[PDB]
Formats: structure tokens, C-alpha cells, sequence
């Protein structure tokens, strides 16, 4: 009857925030509320530090701590592939792994994301064009977000997204809330509060490994972007 | 040298949710951040059912939800006494009591609130005249909000407000933050989840009393809030 | 397999405009476009004058202009069912109507509208609270609208409207172009040109007997709305 | 008494909708509402194929589409000599053509055009600074917009223009129009109804040869505005 | 050939300020480079006591201030008529008045004012109908204001205002400055400098005499507008 | 007890105006208000000509207009230091020659500006990283605003100024006025009066002077800013 599901959410988790962890709470309750869905799992896969996003620290600690606030899920979970390849790796590659990974009535991997990501789908250079027509043709989208009509509108004025619209579900937030990653480590820099932002382990976590400074936000100056670098050599 | 000050925070807390609690860490970073202050504690101080909100459920309930949301909580702690009161008690009065209670140099309280309050300083009938100019003159109120400039033009336009503006500490909530109480009772109406929204203990005890439902979202349907009907009668 | 479907606006029509017209367009397209039902009729209803709506001309001559704008329309038509009874009808009752004379697998007759009418489900005393039910649940609701982050949220605030949510479809109209019939009548009283605005046969029919005036205009003036005066009485 | 004017409309119409048309009825009851002047005839130039703007269909059916949507205008009318020149035209050079056309007193040819084409005076290279100032010296704007307070301030801003204001007549489009000729070729490539945004005839005329897709869209692509190219070599 | 025009500036002046004073170097330089007229004189009128509008202090220290305020003028002065007479006046009476006095070609009188005023003809019972269309049919408005498109759509939406919209010129305030007496008075009471915000003997009239205060604030309160009042009795 | 600060603005004040005046009135009101700071002095230092700004008028006029514009001010003089400079001096190095000259408890020397500066340091190359530090840290910023959220929030984007908040004063500029330099030149150059915008004798040297016109404006034309040629070379 219903399709099963697994939401695969692709991301740097600079540090992870109950913000990542409540974009799969809204997925699963809108997915399940269709009627016509049963979201079985929720994955986490946090980039490798290939990636070399200014300021990601490395991919150990992200994936320690996604692992430490999923600890008490009992339907998300961290997945290293991603973070143990050595080349940095499409996300278009990181859905056909898992999905893969299933086929051993399969359910469909689905991307997980908020507005912010589905949006770069237009910077210059970004994503392969053939690989976001796959992304939403074969597996499908699944964007989370307060902005319900810039995304609505981001995906009207594309023919490719118009098309596969079926398959691409925007899930409104209604309860604006943005705990963002920058602005964590910028309070973290900043010796302030981030209690009730992050999970308590995350948090004490990075409190006793001292993690993310202006050292920190430092790493990768200068250095473009892996995906970038791919599409311009 | 610097003024030791115990910030009271009285609300409904129907429920308590993240963003309350996160009030107290904001106020906290901000105002020992001035390095004039020293905050002592926190108090959440719930309001007894005589204040007659619309969707307000037993008071002895919404004050386990708060120490239950404050168990780990080194500094922010629950005072019953307003639960307690017959006759719903004016704010004014809740901090001469907490006020006159700590001295027993004094910690000076201070009401910590949102621009939701400040603002319905303005609602007709709401608020004595009388106690708005107290308050602000003497004990003091510090604002968290989101729209801090709305927040410092209400004050401006008021020249009680104003004229007393070094008692009122707008405080900027730069992490986009909408927890909404509100929000919060519409999602477990309609058995969403709202996990990570508030603490896991709150949640827990809300799922387990099936506490908010469109049954108690009516109590008090039709009963004119408990300060209003006072400067009407 | 699919549902066919009949597309049912009820409204003023004072005058008709190729927005109007518009709205059929933009529903079936979606509609048909979902790929789960069939649009295989559009029907416009214009309100009978016991609505007493300011300015609310003779509904004959409005009738009529529906007539010559849907002349060369395929699928849509005009049922003057609604205009021809003595008494104002409740719009449950109309759909009842024309849902009922299908009946004579049938078709299901659905409410097209735009955001204004589905927002005006809060106006009080405007709509029964039970028609409103009953209309969401048995019959349905295509709002077109340019604002469809509105509508949505407006959808998410009502627990009813939340509720029968599969039965409500926000449509979104991006060519944004809004010729209101207010500022088809304010353009004809200052002798502009209409033209382009609506059908060519609608506005030489409106020139030959030169309807909207300041003296129509003032038509039920200070007469309460029908249905406003049922619930007052 | 009056001064005769004569408006000519340079534009690519690919193809022209409701808008374009509602641009000169807007025109002519501004110009003759002023009592000084008294507007003769509307005439639409369609811009050649050697503009090379990307997605521009053939002139051939740009101008039978601008015909089919005339038709029935009394005073509204297409000239071909634009687009059957091998060349592409400066818009100083058509209106120039046109002036002189006519003596051949004379009615005074002026430019309608929206606060697009005005504010495109400000691209880098689009337009010939001398031709700019002697299209408002010696011909005349008028600007039909939306956006009033832009086009006004777009005058105030430019020495230029504010010099010659006198003779740029802001135009005030109150129905919130939007039908733009990129939404409507997205439309045709999606196969939805654009049905009451553009005259019967023309959609007619659209449907029947299939005149928009990926492919027209593409025409050109890559290839430097005509007007671009000339001011850069 | 050009029409020589007053312009009549009907106020409060409580306090006047150079933003009132700019007010007519604005409208002098758009009369003026219309090139069809002739700002031969400006007049401000300051309203009587009669008016009883809350916080208006007495006339005589009003007309004052303006007389400082115009004493180095060479165009502007000010006419005491108005403030002299016990009964409140009517606008419409005030600018018949010093019209009938100018014919004692004849320069005709205009109704100088911000937006705040000519949208003041919409609130209920505020001015006379038939006196709004006696003041733009048989004198003409100019209206200066930093929001030209709310003046103009203001203008768009009365029938009345539209019909004579020849005779109402919106002047648009490219360098927007605000001093509007309300919060100069405010600024007054508490102390604050309001040097270089009114002519500097203005601003000492004020601080010799101690104009604005609490009490002053309070004058006419609870006491219905003079047109309210005769309007409604 | 209180501490006794000098502001000091530095600016090209090309021309001063009743605006640049107006900053030191809001500001001393603010700091005297805050009941810890005690306002001794207003310090107006014109930017010498080897600055470079386009646009710029000679040193001597500018300095004159300062002086007259304060003439008659109790507490704001003008230092012309910067003005005799044959190099261009960084504001660092203004604010040390008078902090210096002071020491000659001492009076604190703070830089006023408007936003419009402060956000200026983002500017590529425009300042020295290692001068913003020292400026916020060692002098203090007082910075008056209208919109003063985005000064809230654009120190609160940056670390530096974050760190120094203590620091960085914004004060609120509830009266909207901009006037500034540019549209005062805008306006000469057009012939537009701007009496009531400059104080008196400002208005009255730049007429007698013919200070500003098409070719003042040039002045500098292809030329890069002191500061900027300076960082790149
Ligand atoms: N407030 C908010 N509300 C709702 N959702 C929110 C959100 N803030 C972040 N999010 C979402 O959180 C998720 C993770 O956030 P964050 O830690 O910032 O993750 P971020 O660095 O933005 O992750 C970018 C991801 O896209 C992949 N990518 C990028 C470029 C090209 C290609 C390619 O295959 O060509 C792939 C990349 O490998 C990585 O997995 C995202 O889906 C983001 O949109
Ligand atoms: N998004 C947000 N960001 C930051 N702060 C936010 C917030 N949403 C709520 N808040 C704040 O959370 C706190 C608790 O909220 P909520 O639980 O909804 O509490 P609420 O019902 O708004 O609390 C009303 C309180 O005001 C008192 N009151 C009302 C009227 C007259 C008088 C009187 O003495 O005369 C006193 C009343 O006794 C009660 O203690 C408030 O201070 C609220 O402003
Ligand atoms: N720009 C725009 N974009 C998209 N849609 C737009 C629109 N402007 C109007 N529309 C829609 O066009 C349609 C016709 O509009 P208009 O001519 O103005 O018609 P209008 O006067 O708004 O029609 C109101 C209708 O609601 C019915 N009603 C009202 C209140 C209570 C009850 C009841 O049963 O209790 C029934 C009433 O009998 C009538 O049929 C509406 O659905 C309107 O929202
Ligand atoms: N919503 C709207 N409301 C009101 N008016 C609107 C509008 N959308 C477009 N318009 C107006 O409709 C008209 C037709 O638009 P569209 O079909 O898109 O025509 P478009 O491609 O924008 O036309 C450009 C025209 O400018 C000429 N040009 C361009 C650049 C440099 C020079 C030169 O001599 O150096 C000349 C060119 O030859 C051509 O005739 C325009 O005047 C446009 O602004
Ligand atoms: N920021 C700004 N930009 C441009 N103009 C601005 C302005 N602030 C005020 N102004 C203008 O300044 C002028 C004087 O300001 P202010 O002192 O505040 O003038 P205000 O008190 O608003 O003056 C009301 C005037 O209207 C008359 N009135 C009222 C109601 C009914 C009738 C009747 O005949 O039925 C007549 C009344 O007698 C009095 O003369 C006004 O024209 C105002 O709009
Ligand atoms: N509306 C408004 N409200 C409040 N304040 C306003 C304002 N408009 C301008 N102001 C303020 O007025 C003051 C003077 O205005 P204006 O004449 O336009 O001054 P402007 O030319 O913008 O002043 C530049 C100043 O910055 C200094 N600077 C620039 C770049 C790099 C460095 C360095 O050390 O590296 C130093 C430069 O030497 C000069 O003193 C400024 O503080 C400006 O922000």
C-alpha cells in the first residue's frame, strides 16, 4: 500500500543543533500525514572534510557528535560512508549508495534539506545539471523550511524542478525557528550560551573538547569549494 | 562594584517550552556580559489558574512541567507561590513578594520577559498605570526579543517608559527563536511531534497526561482574562 | 482510477473579469496536472441580489456578461440556479444544489474560490461554523491565489481547515493579475478604458447599457450583507 | 488647443499579452485626461531578429501575433518596418523613422514603454548616452509602471532626465498587472492554458503552431545583445 | 500666459518647524519649474484655539513662533485671520477668505499640505463632503510628502479627488526630513535639544517661555475635535 | 564618577548640514543620559583634499561653512588639523592628535559617525583591520542611526566590533531626516532652494560662492580615494 521511505539528509553538521534533528521530526509527520507514506529511518551523513567548506572542522568530531545527539532516536541514525571516502562526494552518489545499500518492496531514499540547499541548485558551478534532474526524477526532495513560497517559487521558475514537482515536497515550518550552524559557533567563539540549542551531550561535547574558535572558523581561507574546484577543472 | 540581580520570570508557561528557557540564558549572557551585573538565579514563576487564559490547564501541572524542565538547571529554578494565590496576583505584586522574600547588599529582582509583554503595556485596561511605572522605576524589566528596534521605539514613545529606560535592558536574540506556546498545544492537538522543541522530561509528561487537546484549549472560553475584568468591574 | 471533477465558483461576478476566467484556467491545469482527477466542467454561479452586497448590480445583467465571457468556453458555463431563488443561498446549499443534479461514477462538484473567500471563513457571523465543516469535508476547496504562503498558514491556523487539509488544494497563480471587479467598476465611472481587462463581448455589452455608476455603486448602501443578518436574527 | 500625439511602442513581443495591449489603452486615456494633448494612433513595433535577445522567436510571427491582437483596434496598429530591417534598429532611429513617416501640424511621435525599458537606460552599454537624452529632448517617454515611486525616482536620480522631465510622463498602472511574455512562454513550454492573459486570437494562433519551447527558448543563447555588441566593438 | 499662485498653508504650527518651512520652498520649486505657474506669495495660517485638538497651545504664542520663523523669509509670512476668530474655521472658508481678499489677472490661493492632511478627508466626519470638492474643484491642493505613490493612489481611490486631479499636485520629498511637532513637543518635554530642528529663534521663543510641557500635552483632552463636533450635532 | 568624553566627527562635511549638526545634539543627549558620561566638547575636523573623494570642494570652503554652520554653538567648534594636512590622515590618526592634544582626569576623545561609516569598515581595503580594532577598543564609537538595528546587527555580525560592544554606542534617530551631502549638491546643481536644510549662512555662502555645480562634482573624477589607493599599493 503506502511507500516506505528513508530520509537521507546530506550535510556538514558544523555542529549538528536540535534544528537538523527537527527537520526530520516535520518530514516524518508531513510524509506520514499524506497518508500515502511510512517514513522507516532517518540517516544522517555528515561531508568528509574533502569538502573543504571554510571553517568544517574535522569530520570525527561532526560525526561524533551527530552520533551523540541521534543517541536517543529511535529512528535517525549517523551513516560514516560519506565521511570515510577520501574524495569529496555528490550527493547524487551518496543517494545511489544508500539506496543501493537497501536493495541487499525496497524503500525509496529520499534527500532531506532545507530551502538553503535546494536554492544552490542555481549557483554557478555548484551541481551538475544532470545530477540534480536524477535527484529529483529518481529519488526525491524533501525541503523543509520557514520561506514556504520562496522555495515554492524557487522550484516554479525551474523546468527541470516544475517537472519532477510531484516528486518534491515542500514542507512548511510553521514555527519559525533557526538555530544555524554559523550562528552557533560564532556564540560558541564567543563564550555565550548554546544550552537548549544543541543536544546536551553535543553540547557538552564540545564544551570538553574545546571545539570551534576563530582558529577554527579559519580552516579552508581561501580554498574553494570542493564541488567548484570539480566543475571549473 | 557590580549589582547582583535574580531575574523573575513570570508567564503562563502553558507549556513551558525551549525558547523560555532559553530567555533565561540570553538574559544571563547579556547581562553579566554589561560586566555590571551578576546574575544570581533564575525563577520561573508560573501563574495561578485565577488569571482565567484561554487554554490555561491546571496550574499544579504546568509547575511539575517547569521543574521538569529545569531539573538540570544549575542557576534557574520553579516558585510556586503565584500558583498558589485565590485571586490572581499583579505582577507588581509577585516581585515585591520575591523582592521582600530575598531579604531574609540584597540581589535586586528584575521581571525578565518577551517584547509580548512590554508591548501589552498598552492594551487597554491591561496593566495599572500605576504598576508599569513601579516596575520599570523600581525593579526594573529586561526584554528579549527579535525585533529589538520595535521594542526600543515602543519605550521611546512612552515617556514613563523612557523616562525610566536605563531600568528596561532590550536584549537582542540574534538565533531566530519562535517556540510559541501557542504553536506548541496546536501540534500536540493534531499529534505532531514536538520533540526537541521542549525538554525530553516536558515532552514525556505531556504525551503521558494527553494534557492539550481542543478540550482544554477551551477552558476558559467566553471568561474575560482575570486583570482585565478587575479594571472593568 | 480518477476522479472527475466539476469545478463550482461561487461569487458576485460584478463584473466578470478575465480574472475570473482566469481562475478556472489555472485550477483545471492543476487539477488535471496532479494527475488524479479530471476537470470535465466549470460552472459560475453569480450570487441572486438578496445578497445585498454594495454595488451589487441586477444579477440578470450579471448573469448575462458570464454568459458572453464563457460563450466560447469549452467547459465552463453558467448556471443561474442560484440567482433565481427568492432568498439569498448559503453556498453549502448550492453546492448541495449542483452536486445533487449531477446525480441524474458521478462527478464531484467542488468549491473554486480565491484566497479572499477562504480567508472570509473567519469574518464573524459570516459562515455557518458546521457549513464550513461539511464544505472542506464533503465537497472540497481549489483556492487560487498570488499569496499562497496566506492561504497556507491560514489552512495550519484553522484545526478544521487543518484537518480536512487533502480536501483543501492551495493553487498558486504566479502570473500575478489581479483585475478586481472594484477597480473594473471605478474605471468605468471615470469613462476609462476597460479593455483587455475582460472579454470583449462583456465589455460591449457593459458599454451598450453603460451599467456601473456612482448611483450603482450605492446600491445597498448601508443595507448589513445577507448572510450577516441570518445570524443576527 | 491640443497637441496631436502618435504612440509608438518598441518591444520584442514574444510574444505580446493582455499587458502590452493595456499599455497603450493606460497611455491614451492618461494623455487625453490631461486635456493637452490628444492621442491619434497606437503603433507597435516589433524589434527585429538581429537583436539576438535570447528566446526571440522569428519576427514573421511576432508581428502576425501583434496583428491578430490589434485586429479590432480602432486606433492601435503594427508596423513591420522595424523587424524587415536586416539590421537591428536603435530605438532613435525608429522613432526618427516614424516622425518623419508622418510628415509625409504634424502629431508628435513619443515612446511608450514600461519602467523596464526606462530603468534599462542605467545598463552599462545598452543604451548611447546622446540617444538617451535626445529620445527625451526630442521625442518624448511615456512610462507606463507599477512602481511609480522607481520610475519617479529613476528621473530624480539621473541629471539627465530631471532635466528633461517635463517631457517623461509617468504613467500609473493601479491594477496590479504582471503578465510578462517570459511567464508566458514558461507557460506554453508546460503545456498550461494561457487563456484570458493574452487576446483569443493570438493564444489561438500560439496553440495551433506550437510556437514556444525548450528549443525557441534556447534561440540565441550565448550570444550578445544586438545593442551590446555594437557599443563594445 | 503663467498663473501666479498663493499658496495657503492651513496648520497647527504647534510648533512650526523647518520641515513646515521647507514645505513651501518645495512646493515653490515644483510650482515654479511646472513653467506654467508663478508662486507669487506663501502664507501660513495657524489654526485658532477653537480647533480644541489635544496639546494645542494658545494661538498667540503659535503665531508668534511663526512670525520668527518667517521673519527672514522674503516670500512666506504669515496671516493671523483664522486664529482670530472665535468660531473654528473650516478650511474651505479660510482659503474663500483670503482668495476674496486678493480681490481687494488676481493670483489664485492653493491649498498648501503634507499627505497626513489629504488623507485626513477619509476619516468619518472629519471634513464636509461638499468642502473637499469646493477645495480641489474651485482652488486646487498641493500636497507635499517623501510617500508621492500613497498621495497618488490615495488620490486614485476617491472619485472625488481623481475628477479634479488637474488641480492636485503630489511633490515629492526626495530629501525626507520628519520634524513633526509631535515629536519636537515630546523631544520638548523631555529635555532634549531640539536646536536645528526649528529656526533658531523659534527654538529660543520656546526656550525662554517654556512652551511644551506634561500639563500643555494634556490641553483639550477628552474634548471632541471641533469639526467631530460639528458634525455630529 | 562620570567620565568626560570629547565627540569627534570626522567626515568631509562637503557640505556640512543641519544633519551633521543635528548628530552631535542626539548624541550628547545620549551619552549626558545615560548618567555616566558627561559631554565637554563637539569637534567638527573637515577631511583634507588630498582625500580624494569625488566631488570633493578645497579644504577652506568646507572648513568656513563648519565654522559658520557653528558659529553660534555653545560646545561644537571645528578643528582644521586634518584640513592642513598635505597627506591624507587615517581617522585612527585624527582621533590620536586629539586625544593627545587633551593630555596637554582627562577627557576620552570618541569618533561620531552614522552607520553609514561604521559600516563602511566592511568595505574592501577601505580600512585598516588592525585601525578598527584600536578605534573601538582604545577611543569608543558613538554611532547615531535610524536604522539601528542594522548597526545592532552589523556589530553583532562582526567579532571585533562584538568584542568591543561596550564600546560602540548606537543611538536611535527617532526624527527621520537624511539629509545629506549628496542630495544638497543634487539639488544646487538643479537650482532647487535648500534653505532650511543648512543653517542660514551656510545656504547663504554657498549662493554667494556658486560652491557646487556639474563641474565641482567632477572634481576627483578617476581618481581612487586616499584610503584606498594607500591599501592597494
Ligand atoms: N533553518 C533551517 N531550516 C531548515 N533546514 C535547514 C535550516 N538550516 C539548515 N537547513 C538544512 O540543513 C541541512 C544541512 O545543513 P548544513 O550543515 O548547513 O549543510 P551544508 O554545508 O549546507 O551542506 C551542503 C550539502 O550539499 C552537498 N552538495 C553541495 C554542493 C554540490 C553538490 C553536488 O552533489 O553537486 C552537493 C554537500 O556535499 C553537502 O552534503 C541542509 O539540507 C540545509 O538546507
Ligand atoms: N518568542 C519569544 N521571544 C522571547 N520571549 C518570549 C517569546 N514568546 C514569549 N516570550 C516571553 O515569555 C514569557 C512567558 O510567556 P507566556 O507563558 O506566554 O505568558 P503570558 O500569558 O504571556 O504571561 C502573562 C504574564 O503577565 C502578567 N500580567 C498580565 C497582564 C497584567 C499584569 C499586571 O501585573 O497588571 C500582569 C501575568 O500575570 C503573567 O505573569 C513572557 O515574559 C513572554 O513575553
Ligand atoms: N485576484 C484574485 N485571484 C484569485 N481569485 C480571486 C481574485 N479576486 C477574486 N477572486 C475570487 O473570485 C471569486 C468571485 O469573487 P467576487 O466576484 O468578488 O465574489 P464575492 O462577493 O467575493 O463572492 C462571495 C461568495 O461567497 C458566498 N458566501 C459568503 C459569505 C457566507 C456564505 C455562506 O454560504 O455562508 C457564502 C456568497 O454567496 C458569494 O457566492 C471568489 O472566489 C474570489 O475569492
Ligand atoms: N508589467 C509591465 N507593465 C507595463 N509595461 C511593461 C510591463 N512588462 C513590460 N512592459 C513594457 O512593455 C514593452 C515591450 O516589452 P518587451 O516585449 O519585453 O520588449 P523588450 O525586449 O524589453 O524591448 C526592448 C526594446 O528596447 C530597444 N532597445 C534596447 C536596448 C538599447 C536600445 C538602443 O536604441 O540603444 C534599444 C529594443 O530595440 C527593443 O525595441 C516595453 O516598453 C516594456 O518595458
Ligand atoms: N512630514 C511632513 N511632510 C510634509 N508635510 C507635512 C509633514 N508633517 C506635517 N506636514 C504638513 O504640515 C502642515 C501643518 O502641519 P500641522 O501643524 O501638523 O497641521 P494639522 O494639525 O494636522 O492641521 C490640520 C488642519 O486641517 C484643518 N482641517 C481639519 C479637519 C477638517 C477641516 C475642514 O475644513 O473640514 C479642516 C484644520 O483647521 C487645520 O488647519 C499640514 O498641511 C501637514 O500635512
Ligand atoms: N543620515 C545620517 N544620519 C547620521 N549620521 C549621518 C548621516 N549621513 C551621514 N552621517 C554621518 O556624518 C558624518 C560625516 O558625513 P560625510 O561628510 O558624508 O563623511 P564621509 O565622506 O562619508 O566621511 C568619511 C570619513 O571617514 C574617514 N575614513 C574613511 C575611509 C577609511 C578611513 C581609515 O582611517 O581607514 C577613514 C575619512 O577620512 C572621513 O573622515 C559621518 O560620520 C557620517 O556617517
Amino acid at each position: 500500500e503506502k511507500t516506505e521511505v528513508v530520509l537521507l539528509a546530506c550535510g556538514s553538521f558544523n555542529p549538528i543543533t536540535n534544528m537538523h534533528l527537527r527537520l526530520f521530526e516535520l518530514a516524518k509527520d508531513y510524509m506520514n500525514g499524506t497518508g500515502r507514506y511510512t517514513v522507516v529511518k532517518g540517516i544522517i551523513s555528515p561531508v568528509g572534510d574533502a569538502y573543504k567548506k571554510k571553517g568544517l572542522i574535522p569530520a570525527y568530531h561532526r560525526v561524533i557528535m551527530a552520533e551523540l545527539a541521534t543517541k536517543n532516536s529511535k529512528w535517525v541514525e549517523v551513516d560514516t560512508w560519506e565521511s570515510l571516502q577520501k574524495e569529496w562526494k555528490e550527493t547524487l552518489k551518496v543517494l545511489r549508495h544508500h539506496q543501493e545499500k537497501l536493495e541487499a518492496a525496497v524503500p525509496k531514499v529520499k534527500l532531506l534539506c532545507g530551502a538553503d540547499l535546494l536554492e544552490s541548485f542555481a549557483v554557478p558551478n555548484l551541481w551538475k545539471s544532470e545530477d540534480i534532474t536524477q535527484i529529483v526524477a529518481n529519488y526525491g526532495l524533501i525541503c523543509v523550511t520557514r520561506a514556504g513560497n520562496d522555495a515554492q517559487k524557487f522550484i516554479y521558475e525551474s523546468d527541470v524542478l516544475w517537472k519532477h514537482r510531484s516528486n518534491i515536497h515542500v514542507v512548511n515550518e510553521w514555527i519559525a525557528n533557526d538555530i544555524s550552524s554559523t550562528k552557533i559557533r560564532r556564540a560558541l567563539r564567543r563564550g555565550q550560551s548554546i544550552r537548549y540549542l544543541v543536544p546536551d551531550l553535543v553540547q557538552e561535547y564540545i564544551e570538553k573538547h574545546n571545539l570551534y574558535s576563530s582558529e577554527s572558523e579559519d580552516r579552508n581561507a581561501g580554498v574553494i569549494l570542493a564541488p567548484l574546484q570539480r566543475n571549473t577543472a
